[PDB]
């Protein structure tokens, strides 16, 4: 079902993606040891991920949000980080796999691609900073609808979690659905992070 169409550097569109994950990029509390130590990324590829049934099934949820919450779908555009990247463009989002994370910080979403707190770093060479291996993140449609806020399925009468940061000075909020119809994984990028010079 899943085709994923390779995207020019001198694509608008592309150019608005990668814009989107280097701006948002943040020093985090753990001082790299989750994601590794970086101010921006090396954009290699980004594609655009082309699937009929997963978006139909996508829109026709969004619909239903929206008609519960005063037609408004809420959709915002958010990071995903995770090792099952591959089986989430071909099959979808899943909630059994107990929420599913999304974040506005793609370098919070970019801790996660390894494993929990990283893992054990890189397949290869088992760093979490590595520079060399590829990365890929997802960024993705998401239909919040009437989200219930945290100050930091869905809690009854809402369609989703914000994990509003208040502690943190400068972090971006992060996002939690139940509904694996709620989120479309639209860009796959594919990376690496920069050593600081
Ligand atoms: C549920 N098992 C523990 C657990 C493990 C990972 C996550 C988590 N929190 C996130 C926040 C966020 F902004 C983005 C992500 C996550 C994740 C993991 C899923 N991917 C994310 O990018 C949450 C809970
Ligand atoms: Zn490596």
């Amino acid at each position: 079902g899943t085709i994923l169409i390779d995207l020019s550097p001198d694509d608008k569109e592309f150019q608005s993606v990668e814009e989107e994950m280097q701006s948002t990029v943040r020093e985090h509390r753990d001082g790299g040891h989750a994601g590794g130590i970086f101010n921006r990324y090396n954009i290699l590829k980004i594609q655009k991920v082309c699937n009929k049934k997963l978006w139909e099934r996508y829109t026709h949820r969004r619909k239903e949000v929206s008609e519960e919450n005063h037609n408004h779908a809420n959709e915002r555009m958010l990071f995903h980080g995770s090792p099952f990247v591959n089986a989430i463009i071909h099959k979808g989002f899943d909630e059994r796999h107990a929420g599913i994370y999304f974040a506005e910080n793609s370098s919070k979403s970019n801790q996660y691609v390894y494993g929990i707190g990283g893992g054990t770093g890189c397949p290869v060479h088992k760093d979490r900073s590595c520079y060399i291996c590829h990365r890929q993140l997802l960024f993705c449609r998401v239909t919040l609808g009437k989200s219930f806020l945290q100050f930091s399925h869905s809690p009854p009468g809402h369609h989703s979690v914000t994990g509003r940061p208040s502690v943190n000075g400068l972090a971006l909020a992060e996002y939690v659905i139940y509904r694996g119809e709620q989120a479309y994984p639209e860009y796959l990028i594919t990376y690496q992070i920069m050593r600081p010079e």
